[PDB]
C-alpha cells in the first residue's frame, strides 16, 4: 500500500483510546470512561446520584461578601472583562449540555457565584494561588467561585488566555465535574505521572491539572478557554446534551458563523483549540486561513491537527460534521460515513472520502483522491472527483491490493474480478471510473470525474 | 413484539432470494444469478464474452424485404403506433445501459431492425403466433425484429399492453438477451414447470414466459411494458450502467417529472408495474393518489404493492430512492440506509425509516413510527416526526425488549440502562424522546419529535 494510504489509515488511528489500550504506560480510558470518572463525585444541581436531568440555574457577580467560605480575605468585586469573560464561559457550558443560565442581582441568591480575592486568612497578600470553586449542594457557598484578583491572568482574562481557561474549569467545579484524578493544589506536588488514566491532559479535559504536551498535543503556549471532548461527555451525563445548538449550517475555524470566539479564526496568526458539540444541518470546518501542512478528520471523538498545532481540534461524542477546508500546505483530509465535501486547497493533499457519496476537489496542486475499500464508492451513492487534473492528481486504489492486485482493462470486464476501467464521455466530459471487485457478482464501485484522466493517473 | 414492527420485519424479507433458498419448490437465484442466466448465450453487438462495454447501435423500420429469414411471408412495415411504442422500448433499455440508438432509413444497413409477417412459408395466413426476434451476430438477419400484424395487440402496443411489452422483449433478444430457461414457443409446451430457478417470471423479468402470478405478484390482467428488475442487471452486464439517466430530483407514480409512461400514473385507475433505474439526486415514490393498502420498500432490490397490485414495482440493484408519500389506504412505508422523507398520508400508517435521519409524516389517521434497532436514530443522526399527535399515534420501541423491556423514567435516568424518557423544551415545542440502550455508556438514541407526546403513546 502507498504512503497517501498509509498516511490516512495511520491518521485515522491518531490517538487511539480504551478498548484494553496502554498509553504513556497508563491504562486509556474511552470517552464514556473519562466522563464517568469525571463525574465520579456524584452531585449535581440537581441532587446526588441524579444524571441525564436538564436544569436551569442563576448566577451572580457578587458586589460584597460577609465572608469568603475557604477563609481568604481581601474581596474584590469582578471587573467588566472578567464579567463579560466569565458570561463566555458559561454560554461554552449551556451550548453543550441542557443548562440555563439568567444572572440575578441585590439580595437574591444564585446557584454559581463570582468574586475575587486578594489576601489569605491571615490577611498577608496571596499573590501565589489561581482560583477554586465548590461542587454543588445545600451547604454555605455551594456554587460558588472565587479568583485571585494579584494574578494579571485573572484580571485581564480576555487577552491572558488562561483567565478564561480558568473561568470555564472552576465552572466546571460549580455544576458538579471533578479533576480526572484525586489530586489538587495544596495537597503536596502532583503531577501527570500520578494520573489515573492517560488522556488525563488538557488535550481531553480542562478540568485536568496536566498540560496537552503530556498526550502528545501541542498548542504552541495556547490554552483553550471552552470544554473539550470528555468535558462534553461528562457534563452531559449529569445534565443532558442540548440539542438546539448550532442546528443550522454551521461553519467552524475560518468565515465562521458561530459567534464563539473559541470556534472563529479571523486570520492565520489566530490558533483554534476546541471540542465542536453541533446539533444538526451540514457543517464545515474552514481551516483555509492557514498555510501549516494539516490533518482533518471529520469522525466524531477524533482529532486534528490544525493551523500548525497538534491534537488542537476534536469533535464530540454524538457529532456529524460534513465537510472540510484545508488550506495552503500539503494536508490530509479524513470524511466519515456520511456524504462529505472535501477541499484540500492549494499544496499537495491527500483527500479520503471514506463511506458516503463524497464530492471532491484536491484544488491546486499535485493530489491524491484515495479509497480503502469497495464501500467508499458503491455505484448506488458514488463519489465524484469534481476537479482532477489529469497527469497531476492521482486516484490511489492500492489499498485493493489486499485481495488481489488490480488490473486495468481498456474497455471491457473478463470477468475474473479486480479489474478496473475508465470510461470517456464524451457527451458530458465526464469519465467513469468502474471497478470489479473480486467476490462481486455485478461491477459495484464507481467514482465519477468532472474532467480527462488518464491510466497513469491510477494507482493501483 | 408488536404487530406493527411484525409487519415491517416480515415485509423487509418479502420475495428473498438467492443465499441457498427455495421458493415454489425450485432453486432460487440472486439478482446476478439470474442475470448471468439470462446473459448465457454470451453474445452482444460487441461480439461474443464481451462484457461492460458499451455501445451506439442503429434501428431502422424496415419498408420492404427481400425475404424474412425465419421464412414467413406477408411481410407488413410498422404503423405510426408501432413506429412510437418501439421507440419507448427502445428507450427504456438505453436508460439503464450504457447504449445509444440511432434511427437509419432508406439502404442503410441496422443493427437493429422491425417489421411484421402475416403468413407461414407455405402462403397460410398466420393468426396463432406473436414474435420473434435474432442474437447480436454478423449473420444475416441478425438483431432483426418480427412480429405478426393479425394480432391486434402488435397493431395496436398503445392501447394494448402486451404489445409494447412484446417490444420490450423482443428488442431484448436483439441486444444479447435470452429467456431465463431453455424454452421457446412452439418447441412444446413447456410451464413455469419447466423453469430453472424460482424467480423466472415476468415479476422479475420480461424475457420470461410466465405470469408474474407464478411467483406470487398480481398485475391484474396488465402487462409492464419496460425491464424488470433482473432485466437491468442483465443489460447492464452487457453493456455498463447508464449513469446520466434522471440525475436529479426524479418522482416516480403519480405527480412524475420522468416524461416516461411506465412511470407515470395520471390518475387512481392507472397501474404502475417498473423496475426503477436511477443514476442521482433525490428521489420520491409518489403513490399519493390511491386508496388501497400499500406497502412501498425504497431498499435496493426490494418490491412493493402498490396500488392494489401485488409485487407490481421494484428497485433496481445500485439505485438509491430516497423518499416515499403512501396514499389514503393504511400502508407500511419502510426506508432504506440514507436519510428518507415518508408520508403516509391518510389512513393508519406504519413508518419505519431504518438508519439514518428520517423526517417521518404520519399524515391523518393512527400512524405508528417503528423503530428496530438503537442505530436507526443514533443521537449524531437522529430521526423528527414532524406531525405526531398526541393520544393517536404511537412510537414503537417493542423491538428493544430483545434485550430487556424497556422502562420509562420521568426526568432522569438511573443508569441501569434500557430506559426510555420524553422530555419537553417549551421554549421550542419540541419534545426529545432519548433511550439509554443497555451497554451503552452514554445516552446515544434520541427522535425529536415537532409537538406533544404522551407516555401512553410509547409503545414498550
Ligand atoms: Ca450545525
Ligand atoms: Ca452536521
Ligand atoms: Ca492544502
Ligand atoms: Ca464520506
Ligand atoms: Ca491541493
Ligand atoms: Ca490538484
Ligand atoms: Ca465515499
Ligand atoms: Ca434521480
Ligand atoms: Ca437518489
Ligand atoms: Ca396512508
Ligand atoms: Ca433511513
Ligand atoms: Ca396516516
Ligand atoms: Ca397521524
Ligand atoms: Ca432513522
Ligand atoms: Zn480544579
Ligand atoms: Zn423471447
Amino acid at each position: 500500500t502507498s504512503s497517501a494510504y498509509n498516511s490516512v489509515y495511520d491518521f485515522l488511528r491518531y490517538h487511539d483510546r480504551g478498548d484494553g489500550l496502554t498509553v504513556n504506560g497508563k491504562t486509556s480510558y474511552s470517552i464514556d470512561q473519562a466522563a464517568a470518572q469525571i463525574t465520579r463525585e456524584n452531585v449535581s444541581w440537581n441532587g446526588t446520584n441524579v444524571f441525564g436531568k436538564s436544569a436551569n440555574l442563576t448566577f451572580k457577580f457578587l458586589q460584597s461578601v460577609s465572608s469568603i467560605p475557604s477563609g481568604d480575605t481581601g474581596f474584590v468585586k469582578f471587573n467588566a472583562e472578567q464579567i463579560e469573560q466569565a458570561k463566555l464561559s458559561l454560554q461554552s457550558w449551556s451550548d453543550v449540555a441542557n443548562l440555563t443560565f439568567t444572572e440575578v442581582t441585590g439580595n437574591k441568591s444564585a446557584n454559581i457565584t463570582f468574586g475575587n480575592y486578594t489576601r489569605d486568612a491571615s490577611g498577608n497578600l496571596d499573590y501565589g494561588t489561581q482560583a477554586y470553586a465548590y461542587y454543588p449542594g445545600n451547604y454555605q457557598g455551594a456554587g460558588s467561585s472565587w479568583y485571585n484578583y494579584n494574578q494579571s491572568n485573572i484580571r485581564n482574562p480576555g487577552s491572558e488566555e488562561y483567565g478564561r481557561q480558568t473561568f470555564t474549569h472552576e465552572i466546571g467545579h460549580a455544576l458538579g465535574l471533578a479533576h480526572p484524578g484525586e489530586y489538587n493544589a495544596g495537597e503536596g506536588d502532583p503531577s501527570y505521572n500520578d494520573a489515573v488514566y492517560a488522556e488525563d491532559s488538557y488535550q481531553f479535559s480542562i478540568l485536568s491539572y496536566w498540560g496537552e504536551n503530556e498526550t502528545g498535543a501541542d498548542y504552541n503556549g495556547h490554552y483553550g478557554g471552552a470544554p473539550m471532548i470528555d468535558d462534553i461527555a461528562a457534563i452531559q451525563r449529569l445534565y443532558g446534551a442540548n440539542m438546539t445548538t448550532r442546528t443550522g449550517d454551521s461553519v467552524y475555524g475560518f468565515n465562521s458563523n458561530t459567534d464563539r470566539d473559541f470556534y472563529t479564526a479571523t486570520d492565520s496568526s489566530k490558533a483554534l483549540i476546541f471540542s465542536v458539540w453541533d446539533a444538526g444541518g451540514t457543517d464545515t470546518f474552514d481551516f483555509s486561513g492557514y498555510s501549516n501542512n494539516q490533518r482533518i478528520n471529520l469522525n466524531e471523538g477524533s482529532f486534528s491537527d490544525v493551523g500548525g498545532l497538534k491534537g488542537n481540534v476534536s469533535i464530540a461524542h454524538g457529532v456529524t460534521i460534513e465537510n472540510a477546508i484545508g488550506g495552503s500546505g500539503n494536508d490530509i483530509l479524513v470524511g466519515n460515513s456520511a456524504d462529505n465535501i472535501l477541499q484540500g486547497g492549494a499544496g499537495n493533499d491527500v483527500l479520503y472520502g471514506g463511506a458516503g457519496a463524497d464530492t471532491l476537489y484536491g484544488g491546486a496542486g499535485r493530489d491524491t483522491f484515495v479509497y480503502g475499500s469497495g464501500q467508499d464508492s458503491t455505484v448506488a451513492a458514488y463519489d465524484w472527483i469534481a476537479d482532477f487534473q489529469k497527469g497531476i492528481d492521482k486516484i490511489d486504489l492500492s489499498a485493493f491490493r489486499n485481495e488481489g492486485q488490480l488490473s486495468f482493462v481498456q474497455d471491457q470486464f473478463t470477468g475474473k474480478g479486480q479489474e478496473v476501467m475508465l470510461q470517456w464521455d464524451a457527451a458530458n466530459s465526464i469519465t467513469n471510473l468502474w471497478l470489479h471487485e473480486a467476490g462481486h457478482s455485478s461491477v459495484d464501485f464507481l467514482v465519477r470525474i468532472v474532467g480527462q484522466a488518464a491510466q497513469s493517473d491510477i494507482i493501483v
